């Protein structure tokens, strides 16, 4: 499920191994939170997982109690698990933060967007081919910052001929973008309504 | 900007060319209420237009007096505008009643379904495949009808190739369909902070 990491170089090694990678720090690898994270390794393919009972390789990444740790190559550079360590709190803690803070709408990057815990959604429609283009995307990135768990922000690229049905669903035409919209996600459908609103 | 009709065949045939036709009922053709209707008739590049003047025409349609009736080939069939001939309450009204209680997301269809006042939209994804598909379908109008003005009601065929990049931005798959999602449409990078403080 996870790898055993004996040292700080096999840490170091699976950290770099991956755009996202987690290493569970546990004393007590037989415990029944170490358990539910090698649960939560099993139940993800996407990213690999690590745990140590090292308690060198602990301290070097400042563990002084048993916890779990997401490592990414983007934005802040890793996350801190907080709370009880459940299969279910840790799949909700790696899907909230295994985001980079604006995110292309790709076919891998999809699932992952409707994974999340975040309601509310930006987004901004931009033409890979706009004047000023990564200037345009920083300042949406900049804006991003401030809205750390709050919103989504996610960015289309207009001139891709598969995001075309998307402008279509936001009735956007090619021309009008740059375009900027903001969402909420969320017949027994009808108790499914009352929920929403 | 709107068709003139001086007979009864003249109407049918307007109200008969299109899915959603409207008249406006005007026994003077540049008065301020026909005036307003011809501009809003302009407004409006999606259904067709007629006015007439003819008062046999009016009571083929049980109008007695002057009047705008939308006319639909789903529905209830008609509407009878009921207010003060402006251009923005006949906007209003069109808008209210133009579409479908449950609609079909279709290429014609998707921008009347983001251009609607609604803003909160159910989309059920019904593949046309699907076993008991109008049974499927019946369970959504049903429910469609206590939310009417209050959420927009919307269906996709889960099936057609051509709707793959609906059913990823959704977080479907094929096989997980039948399925429903819910959805609020909303509304430099400072601009873009300022915009997004739309909590308070």
């Amino acid at each position: 499920a996870a790898t055993t990491l004996p040292d700080g170089a096999a840490a170091e090694s699976l950290v770099e191994s991956s755009e996202v990678a987690v290493i569970g720090f546990f004393k007590d690898v037989e415990s029944d939170s170490a358990k539910q994270f090698l649960q939560a390794a099993e139940a993800i393919d996407d990213i690999p997982f690590g745990i140590t009972s090292n308690s060198d390789v602990f301290s070097k990444y400042q563990l002084d109690k048993d916890g779990v740790v997401l490592f990414k190559k983007f934005d802040e550079g890793r996350n801190n698990f907080e709370g009880e360590v459940t299969k279910e709190n840790l799949l909700d803690f790696i899907k909230h933060n295994q985001l980079p803070l604006v995110i292309e709408f790709t076919e891998q990057t999809a699932p992952k967007i409707f994974g999340g815990e975040i309601k509310t959604h930006i987004l901004l429609f931009l033409p890979k081919s706009v004047s000023d283009y990564d200037g345009k995307l920083s300042n949406f990135k900049t804006a991003a910052e401030s809205f750390k768990g709050k919103i989504l922000f996610i960015f289309i690229d207009s001139d891709h001929t598969d995001n075309q049905r998307i402008l279509e669903f936001f009735g956007l035409k090619k021309e009008e973008c740059p375009a900027v919209r903001l969402i909420t996600l969320e017949e027994r459908i009808t108790e499914f309504c009352h929920r929403f609103l």
